[PDB]
């Protein structure tokens, strides 16, 4: 269609399923394993970008150009790497990926959205689907065109380092989220076959439903660990939300590092591809997790030769590896050149990258586009954000008798008040996990509003607001206040470290809302990524909030604190009475919880 020199390929007016099968017909093996290969861009170089022919680039956590980089920073990062790979022979254009999982979180000053458990708390799908949309903006803005989100693991138990990142224990709430994916994607068409792979285009970016299957089944909640359920409570519980997201047109699906009955997720050809490919009709491309094929063996990493056959004949498509490229690429070659691995695996995985490349329209559009670094912590999505924390809020006590007057929603206008605890003034712990480090931090991070900050911007101005990290029971008696708003709770963290079997927040906290409580009323605004032991703190409070992982926008919390908007969120976990119960879900046949899954207590705005 017209040129001497045309490639079909190339030409933007043909079907994607030509360009594939036209562009797949000319590659070499080296091309077509270098598509399967995605490396850290802290390996990444112009020439290891060309010599191996590499399909795609990562962002760990915290893997950034420096710290404090602008948009345009990591715009021209992202586009140095694809200029390498434009000048290959073919120029096939990398995708990069992110954990973008609550906004575009590795990077300085991008919105931080509330963690999942947060959201899930809303009940209000439309809003994920708005959180969605912004997301993609602000990585557009930093020229990534891959989130590696949603998390639509259904985490079974809180004592997982991870349940954060689940929406809810029940499948029906996780399902419902899943209109995050037309939020960073786009809608899909009238038309659309389940399981195809779509992308709007240069405005939006691939998704990743995560981590497939079984993530938040995993025996006491270790991360990474065995899941023992039999097939049936499998597709009952941590199945259902890939359909939904096969439905509205998710690009890829990474694995789980998890086991189901003690079969590595990253060495299952029955469910990748028997169930995932073959009966849910996912056409788009499933990637490994982060050295997730290495640790198919025991020790991690002890038969890479063992770990590449085993994922790639599993059905994995695209490997992260993310650091060995040489070892990886070299060791799919020999399988390969000894028919250990057919071609025709090797050409379904290469088929299905492709497809998803072409279809994002990542071939018409592989550089970044300089007017939307401005998209970046915009003040919309700020906005956006400080809803979404509002809504996440759980009322759990407003009053320690039924016969007390309530406490929430707190006057404007007030002569003096404290702000007190550990997390009151510190935007890192108010964000949590995945906030510029894979670990989160703590303090002054990014670009946000504590509570502490917050308070002050919402008060009359005659009020005078004392803070006080962890005053004493005197200093309060004393200061003529007329009520405290006392914050504490978790650290952040992710992944393995976060796994903890006792679930009690770190000192001082208890013993700081004691000291608080005990000398003027008080509201209590917990800081969790989960559940964790409460009573204590309950009966100290005159009012208590489960506030989540918030975000960067404090606001949202004093929107409710001071009756500007009423208290809605519900629990969208059971929370337990003790640890020794667990696990105890919804529908068990042993419920006794502490608050059952969908409490909440109301209040109506001022
Ligand atoms: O990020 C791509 C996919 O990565 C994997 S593993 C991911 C871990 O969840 C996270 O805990 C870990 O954080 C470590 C940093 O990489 C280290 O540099 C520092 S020293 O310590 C932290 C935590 O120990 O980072 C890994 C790489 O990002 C996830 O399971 C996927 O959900 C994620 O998409
Ligand atoms: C589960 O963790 C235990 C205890 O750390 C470990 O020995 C075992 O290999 C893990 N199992 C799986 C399947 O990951
Ligand atoms: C609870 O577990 C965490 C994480 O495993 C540990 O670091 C902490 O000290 C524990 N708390 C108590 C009271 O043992
Ligand atoms: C809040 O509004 C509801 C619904 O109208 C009402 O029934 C309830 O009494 C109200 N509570 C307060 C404190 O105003």
């Amino acid at each position: 269609h017209h040129a001497a020199d045309y490639v079909l390929y190339k030409d933007a007016t043909k079907p994607v399923e030509d360009r594939v099968a036209d562009l797949l017909g000319r590659m070499t093996l080296a091309e077509k394993i270098g598509q399967m290969t995605q490396i850290e861009r802290l390996v990444a170089t112009p020439d290891v970008l060309r010599d191996n022919f590499i399909g795609s680039l990562l962002s760990g956590g915290g893997s950034v150009p420096r710290k404090g980089a602008t948009a345009k920073e990591w715009q021209d990062m992202v586009d140095g790497f694809q200029k390498a790979c434009m000048s290959t022979r073919l120029g096939i254009p990398m995708i990069y990926g992110i954990d973008a999982v609550h906004g575009q979180n590795n990077v300085y000053g991008a919105t931080i959205f509330p963690h999942n458990v947060g959201l899930g708390a809303t009940r209000d799908p439309y809003l994920v689907k708005r959180i969605g949309e912004a997301t993609a903006l602000e990585v557009r803005a930093t020229g990534i065109q891959y989130a590696f989100a949603p998390c639509i693991a259904v985490c079974r138990d809180p004592r997982w380092g991870r349940c954060y990142e689940s929406y809810s224990e029940d499948r029906r709430i996780v399902q419902s989220m899943t209109e995050l994916i037309p939020g960073l994607q786009g809608d899909v068409p009238k038309d659309f076959t389940s399981g195809m792979p779509f992308v709007a285009g240069k405005n939006k970016v691939a998704a990743c439903a995560k981590h497939f299957v079984g993530d938040g089944g995993t025996v006491d909640g270790i991360n990474e660990n065995n899941t023992i359920i039999n097939r049936e409570g499998l597709m009952n519980i941590h199945m259902p939300a890939y359909k939904n997201a096969m439905d509205k047109g998710v690009s890829t699906v990474m694995i789980s590092y998890s086991s189901w009955n003690g079969v590595k997720m990253h060495a299952n050809q029955d469910l990748v591809t028997g169930y995932l490919k073959d009966t849910l009709k996912f056409k788009g491309f499933v990637i490994s997790d982060w050295e997730g094929i290495d640790r198919i063996t025991t020790p991690a990493g002890s038969d890479y030769s063992y770990s590449v056959k085993a994922s790639i004949l599993a059905g994995l498509d695209m490997i992260m590896v993310p650091n060995k490229y040489q070892q990886f690429i070299s060791i799919l070659t020999g399988h390969v050149n000894g028919g250990v691995i057919p071609m025709s695996r090797i050409d379904d995985a290469v088929t299905r990258i492709l497809r998803v490349k072409f279809t994002m329209g990542l071939f018409e559009n592989p550089y970044a586009d300089p007017a939307m670094a401005e998209q970046l912590g915009k003040q919309e999505h700020r906005d956006l954000a400080r809803e979404a924390a509002r809504k996440s809020l759980v009322l759990l006590k407003n009053g320690k008798t039924s016969t007390d007057a309530p406490l929430l929603p707190l006057p404007k206008k007030a002569p003096k008040i404290l702000v007190a605890g550990s997390h009151a003034d510190n935007l890192g712990y108010q964000c949590g996990g995945w906030t510029i480090e894979a670990q989160g931090d703590t303090g002054r991070t990014t670009v946000g509003t504590t509570i502490l900050e917050a308070v002050k911007a919402a008060v009359d101005p005659s009020t005078v607001v004392v803070f006080a990290e962890n005053p004493d029971a005197e200093f309060v008696k004393s200061g003529g206040f007329s009520y405290a708003i006392v914050a504490v709770g978790e650290h952040p963290y992710t992944e393995t470290k976060g796994d903890n079997l006792n679930l009690t927040i770190p000192e001082p906290g208890l013993s700081t809302v004691q000291a608080v409580c005990g000398g003027v009323r008080c509201a209590t605004v917990l800081i969790s990524g989960r559940p964790v032991v409460v009573q204590p703190l309950l009966a100290a409070s005159d009012a208590l909030v489960a506030a989540w992982l918030p975000g960067s926008e404090g606001q949202g919390v004093t929107d409710a604190l001071f009756g500007d908007f009423g208290f809605t969120g519900r629990l969208p976990r059971t929370w337990f009475k003790s640890v020794d119960q667990l696990p105890m879900n919804v529908g068990d046949a042993h419920y006794d919880p502490l608050f059952r899954l969908g409490y909440g207590l109301t209040t109506n705005a001022t």
